[PDB]
């Protein structure tokens, strides 16, 4: 019994498979994480932001 | 333990229920399929493209 969570920023995203036992924890991290990083701009050249989906998971971790 | 894949083109899409055991195969088909067909144009009258979600699954098959 899993549940999808989409860690996303601009035009790239990663689908995270979150167990439903602890989703109320992970979904509140999703909102708190998606506000500190600035506004997306084509090329994603801003060093605070990820350029690739691999970097976005890194920024979350 | 299933996983959503969205076969999509323009304004119509079908959600495909892919088992997670073989998703690395199916997700690479999704990228290779979504590049050979041309750019969407309202009415979807182009014969290379689908007009209906039924045709889009047909084009994939």
């Amino acid at each position: 019994s899993t549940r999808p969570l989409t860690l996303s920023h601009g035009s790239l995203e990663h689908v995270l498979l979150v167990p439903t036992a602890s989703f109320f924890i992970a979904s509140q991290l999703q909102e708190q994480f998606n506000k500190i990083l600035p506004e997306p701009t084509e090329g994603f050249a801003a060093d605070d932001e990820p350029t690739t989906p691999a970097e976005l998971v890194g920024k979350f971790l």
